């Protein structure tokens, strides 16, 4: 239960036992179990997306694919829990090996291509537990649901569609995952008149749904579009009334300076090395949003100040997954108990008085 013997200890004892996907898999398992090793403030609540969140360190998507260990990640600590990609039909995703540590680096390059159980199993798995959820979130533990579509789906606009009418009903929030290194095309939708066609559609089928089970919309982009591409992006947001925005996903970027044996493998980056570059997107969609559209920012957190770094920038919330993969469960406990202290420190009452701060000074 202690971070130094995590991260000196345990976490390299595994990376050198287990190759990464086994890890991660065995990882699942052990919290789905509960088989795990701090108290949130009032300081660490949030209200956003028409919800309280407790604390605002989230699990990023990636993590819990498909709705195995949603339980066990609240237990973890975390104020949110995301699950997904889910993709409308089972699909396998890219051969293996497809994910990689670069210890060096303290980050991953991953291209698993949208591996997922299907919205049926996912479905019927968060429909075993809807009720213990509706509870969880009354109690400020929302659950967002993150949104794939198919490798060989002719119509990605129906995939996303099909997503939010199968586990909508079940999610706090939905995501439309549009920023994917790994599957062809994905991105493009991240286009101004491809994005206004594909949100118009998945906005129409949300309002369809009954109030109780009418889920918040956010669309997550990646850390590499262009200038045009991100002033195209906040002007749909805005024009369509999205919910929010999750900022960011991996990059297919490799940054000068990585030292890992494995940093030329294909696929996405994240840990350290993407932290700065989430930031600063953070950033700049802010302001270009006028700070009137939450966001949720990801990318590189593995500490207190990290995750107020994304706060002052202009995210409401923050998640994590590489960080995990270095240091285990216990940097939860330790990213919450940086964040007060810094929070405390710079004069703030709670995150709500940070959201932003950068902007105004
Ligand atoms: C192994 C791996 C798998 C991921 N799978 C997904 C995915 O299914 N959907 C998604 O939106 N993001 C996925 N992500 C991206 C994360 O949600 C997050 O945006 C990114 O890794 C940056 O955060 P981090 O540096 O804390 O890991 C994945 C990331 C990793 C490391
Ligand atoms: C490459 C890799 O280790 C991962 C990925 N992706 C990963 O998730 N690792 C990992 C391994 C064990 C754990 C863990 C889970 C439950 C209890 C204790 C630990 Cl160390 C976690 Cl939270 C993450
Ligand atoms: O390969 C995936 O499944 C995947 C990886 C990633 O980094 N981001 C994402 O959205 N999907």
């Amino acid at each position: 239960g202690d971070e130094r013997f995590y991260a000196e200890h345990l976490m390299p004892t595994l990376q050198g036992l287990l190759d990464p996907e086994s890890a991660h898999r065995l990882a699942v398992r052990f919290t789905s179990l509960g088989l795990l090793p701090f108290q949130d403030s009032d300081m660490l609540e949030v209200r956003v997306l028409g919800h309280k969140f407790r604390n605002p360190v989230g699990i990023a998507a990636g993590f819990d694919k498909h709705g195995e260990a949603v339980d066990g990640l609240y237990k973890m600590g975390f104020g949110f829990v995301e699950i997904g990609s889910v993709t409308p039909k089972p699909q396998e995703g890219n051969p293996r090996p497809r994910v990689f540590r670069l210890p060096e680096d303290q980050a991953v390059i991953n291209r698993y291509g949208f591996n997922s159980h299907g919205l049926s199993v996912v479905e019927h798995r968060l429909r075993a537990r809807q009720q213990k959820q509706a509870k969880l979130t009354e109690d400020g533990l929302p659950l967002g649901v993150n949104l794939g579509k198919n490798k060989t789906s002719v119509d990605a606009a129906e995939d996303y569609a099909e997503g939010v009418r199968v586990l909508g009903p079940l999610a706090d929030y939905l995501v439309v995952n549009v920023s994917s290194p790994n599957t062809a095309g994905l991105r493009s939708l991240q286009g101004k008149a491809e994005l206004r066609r594909l949100l118009t559609k998945v906005l129409q089928e949300r309002d369809g749904l009954r109030r109780v089970h009418r889920p918040a919309v956010l669309v997550k982009i990646a850390p590499d579009l262009t200038s045009q591409d991100k002033e195209d992006i906040a002007s749909v947001v805005k024009e369509l009334g999205i919910d929010g925005l999750i900022v960011t996903n991996t990059t297919v970027s490799r940054p000068a300076g990585l030292q890992g044996a494995l940093r030329s493998e294909t696929g996405g980056l994240s840990g350290k090395p993407l932290r700065d570059l989430s930031t600063q997107t953070i950033r700049e969609m802010y302001a270009l949003t006028q700070g009137r559209v939450p966001i949720i920012g990801v990318g590189g957190v593995s500490s207190g100040q990290d995750a107020l770094e994304k706060i002052r920038a202009g995210a409401s919330l923050v998640q994590l997954y590489t960080a995990l993969t270095f240091w285990g469960p216990p940097v939860v406990g330790k990213v919450k108990r940086e964040l007060e202290a810094l929070l405390k420190e710079q004069g703030f009452g709670g995150v709500t008085d940070a959201i932003g701060a950068d902007h105004r000074r």
